[PDB]
C-alpha cells in the first residue's frame, strides 16, 4: 500500500517540491525518490532526484553526497523497499520501470544502507517505514 504505484504518483508532487539533484536534467529524465537513510541516520530519509540512465553505483554516489555520507567495513547500496534486495551496481534504474516484480517507482520509496561488500539484501527491509 504505502509502496504502491498509486502512492508512488500520490507523494510524486511533494518530491519535487522539496527533491535536490542535478537541475540541468530534463524533467522528462527524472526519476524521484524519498531515499530512507541508514539505520542511525538522525534524518530517516531525504527527498532525490536521479537521471533515470543513471546507473546503481552512479545513484548511490549522488545520493552518499547529498546525504553528506562521503566524510569503513561496509558500502553503501541502494536496495529495494519491498524486497531488500541491493539492485547490482551496473544496472540503469530505467531497468526497474513499470516491471511486474518490485518494479522502482517515480515518486516511491528506495533504501540506502551500509552492506558488506558482496552483501546481497539488506536485513529487515520492512524496519525502514517502521
Amino acid at each position: 500500500a504505502k509502496n504502491s504505484e498509486t502512492a508512488a504518483k500520490v507523494a510524486l508532487m511533494k518530491l519535487k517540491m522539496h527533491a535536490d539533484g542535478d537541475k540541468s536534467l530534463p524533467q522528462t529524465e527524472r526519476i524521484y525518490f524519498q531515499v530512507f537513510l541508514p539505520k542511525g541516520s538522525k534524518e530517516k530519509s531525504k527527498p532525490m532526484f536521479f537521471c533515470h540512465r543513471w546507473s546503481i553505483g552512479k545513484a548511490i554516489d549522488f545520493a552518499a553526497s547529498l546525504a553528506r555520507l562521503k566524510n569503513t567495513a561496509k558500502k553503501l547500496r541502494l536496495c529495494h523497499i519491498t524486497s531488500g534486495e541491493a539492485l547490482p551496481l551496473d544496472h540503469t534504474l530505467e531497468t526497474w520501470i513499470a516491471k511486474e516484480d518490485c518494479p522502482l517507482y517515480n515518486g516511491g520509496n528506495i533504501i540506502l544502507e551500509y552492506l558488506n561488500d558482496e552483501e546481497q539484501f539488506c536485513k529487515n527491509v520492512e524496519s525502514y517505514l517502521e
